[PDB]
């Protein structure tokens, strides 16, 4: 099921997180002045790049992951082997994208250490996780893990692949109160005919979770649909193939462009 239009406040929030996600491809160029840039999350073997950030105006600790910026990352993006989410064994029968799992395990210890330190210094701040493309699925896996320790986790993804199986989607839907858009803490943002939310195919055992926020052109609050349930609709009905122009440009911002 679907409805058309979101609040300006929600729209501006999605745009803000899309900006951070797209700036992650260029050392967080031109992000708002209200954000303090913390430690760089990095592993050389997987070439996973991200940052922990803090916004004292919105009272959030933000973890952002860069999507693919190297052939090393591409090797992760294109590994569709499902694997048990063994870092979070309380996620029963949960399996995740095998490449993104390899990325996640390479940075888990650093991510968890940084979040723990910052949350201890700022205990009433929300914990927000975000990213685009590969970074979106890194954000999904990270948010799943964090949700088991912290009660105030929010996830904003852009052009997110199917990150795992239905068990994993269901775990995430429960953890992030996805059953109503009024309560959801998981905003799965899609754009027009972006091909990447169609991959890997559901036929290989993959599923999405979250409430889908489907941005149609010309982008605006009024032209963003809210898509709920597991019927084929919205981005996943458009037949987009792979990395197309819709994938690279969310709310008019192209990955790494730095013209915002
Ligand atoms: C795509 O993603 C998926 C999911 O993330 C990856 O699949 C996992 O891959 C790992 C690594 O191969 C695999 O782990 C093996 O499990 C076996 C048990 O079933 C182990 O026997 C095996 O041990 C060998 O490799 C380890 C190093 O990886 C060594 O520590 C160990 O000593 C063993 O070493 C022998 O074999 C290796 C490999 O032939 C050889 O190099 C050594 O010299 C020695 O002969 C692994 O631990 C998991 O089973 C996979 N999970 C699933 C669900 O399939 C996959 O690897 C990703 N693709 C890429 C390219 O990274």
């Amino acid at each position: 099921a679907s409805t058309q239009g979101i609040s300006e406040d929600l729209y501006n929030r999605l745009v803000e997180m899309a900006t951070i996600s797209q700036a992650a491809y260029a050392d967080l160029c031109n992000i708002p002045s209200t954000i303090i840039k913390g430690e760089k999350i990095y592993n050389a073997q997987t070439d996973i790049n991200g940052w922990i950030l803090r916004d004292d105006t919105s009272k959030e600790i933000i973890t952002v992951f860069r999507g693919t910026g190297s052939d090393t990352n591409l090797q992760l993006d294109t590994n569709y082997t499902l694997t048990p989410f063994d870092t979070l064994p309380q996620c029963n029968d949960c399996e995740v994208h095998g490449g993104y799992y390899i990325g996640w395990i390479s940075v888990q210890d650093q991510v968890e250490s940084l979040v723990k330190q910052q949350a201890s210094q700022y205990p009433d701040y929300a914990l927000t996780v975000t990213g685009h493309s590969l970074g979106a699925s890194m954000a999904a896996l990270t948010a799943a893990q964090l949700s088991a320790t912290y009660d105030n986790v929010r996830l904003y993804t852009f052009g997110e692949p199917r990150s795992g199986n239905q068990a994993f989607a269901s775990y995430m839907n429960d953890a992030f109160q996805v059953s109503s858009p009024e309560t959801t803490q998981y905003f799965r943002v899609t754009h027009s005919n972006d091909g990447i939310p169609n991959l890997p195919p559901a036929e290989q055992g993959y599923a999405h979770g979250g409430v889908e926020y489907w941005s149609v052109d010309p982008y605006s609050a009024q032209n963003t649909f809210v898509c709920t349930g597991d019927e084929v609709q919205c981005c996943e009905a458009q037949g987009g193939q792979g990395v197309n122009d819709a994938h690279t440009t969310y709310f008019g911002m192209t990955s790494g462009a730095c013209t915002w």
